[PDB]
């Protein structure tokens, strides 16, 4: 019956699937979610006035799918003990108020804007990040993001992505030992 249920959330590269990763690692009978595992083919994806793909908005996403996801895994928890932990890692995970009471713990990735364009630069995408994309969507749509996470009522642990990976790990596994 009993879980642990982990939020890793943060702007495009700054760390997230690579934090879930080392954690997963190294926490006893842990699973890992990806959000980027659901997103809707890409001519169900919406284009603005710019002709900018929207594909940083939960519209671009299938959350019903992904809410099955996560109800398959705590059906798969209840059998794997004869506390089972569930990390979900994503980039639009705080403002979907579905699972707003699912988070026992909740922690955002955060790196400086020109840091995350420089990591993005060096990502291949599908498609490719046009020319513009950065500075005419996906800036604007995380500074909306974090906009609507001022009406959040629920602690989030801020995280700084310009951390060493193992820096980030750390600091993560002691909060959750403290936690669990
Ligand atoms: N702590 C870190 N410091 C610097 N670069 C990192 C760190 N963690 C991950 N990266 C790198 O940044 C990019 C994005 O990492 P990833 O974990 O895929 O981010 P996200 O899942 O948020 O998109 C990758 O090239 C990855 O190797
Ligand atoms: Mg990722």
């Amino acid at each position: 019956s009993k879980t642990f249920i982990i939020g890793i959330s943060g702007v495009t590269n700054s760390g997230k699937t690579t934090l879930a990763k080392n954690l997963q690692k190294h926490l006893p009978n842990c699973s890992v979610i990806s959000q980027d595992d659901f997103f809707k083919p890409e001519s169900e994806i919406e284009t603005d006035k710019n002709g900018f793909l929207q594909y940083d908005v939960l519209e671009a996403l299938n959350m019903e799918k992904m809410m099955s996801a996560i109800s398959c895994w705590m059906e798969s928890a209840r059998h794997s003990v004869v506390i089972p932990i569930l990390i979900i890692e994503g980039f639009l995970l705080f403002n979907y108020k579905p699972l707003d009471t699912i988070w026992n713990r909740s922690y955002f990735l955060t790196i400086p804007y020109e840091e995350c364009k420089r990591r993005r630069s060096t990502r291949v995408y599908q498609p490719p990040d046009s020319p513009g994309y950065f500075d005419g969507h996906v800036w604007p749509m995380y500074l909306k993001y974090r906009q609507e996470m001022q009406d959040i009522t629920w602690e989030v642990v801020y995280l700084d992505g310009t951390k060493s990976e193992e820096d980030l790990f750390l600091q993560v596994y002691e909060d959750l030992i403290q936690e669990l």
